Order: C-alpha cells, then sequence, then structure tokens
C-alpha cells in the first residue's frame, strides 16, 4: 500500500525531481540489466559508482549511495549495495533481501536528517524528490518480486516507492 506500481520504462523522462533505486554488485560493474542502461546515459555516476566499489568493494554490503545523474539536476541515481558480485555470482536470496533492507533503511534515515557526491549537485531538499525502481532483485539477482515487495512495505508510513513494470 505504500507501493504505486505503473506501467513501463522507468528512464522515460519525467517532470518531477525524483531517485531512481537500484540493487547493485560492490564489483564495480555496471554490467548487465537496467545497471547497464544507467552506465550508457550516466557515465558520471558510473564513475562515482565505480570509485566507490574501488575503495570500499564488498565493505558496501547493506549502505546505499546517492548519485548525480549529472546529465539530468531533476534525477538522482540510489545504488544499494546488495551483492558482492554481479552476474550469476550474486549473492544468495536472503542475503540479496537482507542488504535491501539495510540499505533502504539507510535512504530512510539520510531522508531524515552516502551523500558525499551530491555536494554542488543537489537541486532541491532531499525529501522533496519521489522514490522510484525497477523491479529490483528480480532480473539478473533471481529474487521473487513477492519476496522484495515485502520488504519495501516494511517501510510503510516512513517511504512511498513507485516501482515501474515494464
Ligand atoms: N528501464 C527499465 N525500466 C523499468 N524496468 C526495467 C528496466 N530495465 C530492466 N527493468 C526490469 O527491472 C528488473 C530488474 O533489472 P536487473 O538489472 O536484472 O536488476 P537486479 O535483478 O536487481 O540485478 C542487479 C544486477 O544486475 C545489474 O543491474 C546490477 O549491475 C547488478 O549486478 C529486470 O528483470 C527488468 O524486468
Amino acid at each position: 500500500s505504500n507501493i504505486t506500481y505503473v506501467k513501463g520504462n522507468i528512464l522515460k523522462p519525467k517532470s518531477y525531481a525524483r531517485i531512481l533505486i537500484h540493487s547493485c554488485n560492490c564489483n564495480g560493474a555496471w554490467g548487465g540489466g537496467i545497471a547497464y542502461q544507467l552506465a550508457l546515459r550516466y557515465p558520471k555516476a558510473e564513475k562515482d559508482y565505480v570509485e566507490v566499489c574501488e575503495k570500499y568493494g564488498s565493505n558496501l554490503l547493506g549502505k546505499c549511495i546517492l548519485l548525480p545523474s549529472y546529465e539530468n539536476s531533476d534525477l538522482l541515481i540510489c545504488c544499494l549495495f546488495t551483492s558482492s558480485f554481479g552476474g550469476s555470482s550474486h549473492g544468495e536470496k536472503q542475503s540479496i533481501l537482507n542488504y535491501t533492507k539495510l540499505a533502504l533503511d539507510k535512504l530512510k534515515t539520510f531522508r531524515e536528517a552516502i551523500g558525499d557526491y551530491l555536494n554542488g549537485h543537489i537541486k532541491y531538499p532531499i525529501g522533496e524528490y519521489k522514490l522510484e525502481m525497477p523491479q529490483i532483485n528480480s532480473g539478473i539477482f533471481g529474487v521473487p518480486w513477492k519476496e522484495t515487495e515485502r520488504v519495501l512495505e516494511e517501510f510503510s508510513g516512513d517511504m512511498s516507492f513507485t516501482v515501474y513494470q515494464l
């Protein structure tokens, strides 16, 4: 009930400010799926994500980082670090779900008051950005969407999400 589902591609431009949340590996590889689509469009954000992975590696698990898209001041990117490696070496389902919860809790705390790269690029107060995501964990990471959906619903009354379905 804190989730609104919309049909369509999350990368089609929107008039309002938003944070695009997606699930990431800690290996500096936006290599497939939605992450690769972000790498094509937002190469400076990919650079930041790679830099954070190179510095902290899997110590990032259960954390998130907020990045400018740089190309559109109405679009930030929120990377949830939920697996050490991408592709077929991704972590087990319970690991990914636990880290998804922990990473979203850090996003929740940050909005209430992760944001190193926002300095000098964030146009609005962070609370003014809508929270949007594809069906994270359900593609390359192989987690049935209903299990991630239950994680999102743990934040009812704290955060609301718009989830895109192709
Ligand atoms: N523009 C898009 N718009 C809306 N939905 C999309 C889009 N692109 C993909 N999707 C949907 O989002 C689902 C999740 O996409 P994945 O990229 O497979 O994400 P995930 O399962 O969370 O795996 C994360 C892993 O893959 C890479 O994205 C990332 O580098 C990480 O290692 C996909 O199954 C797909 O159905």
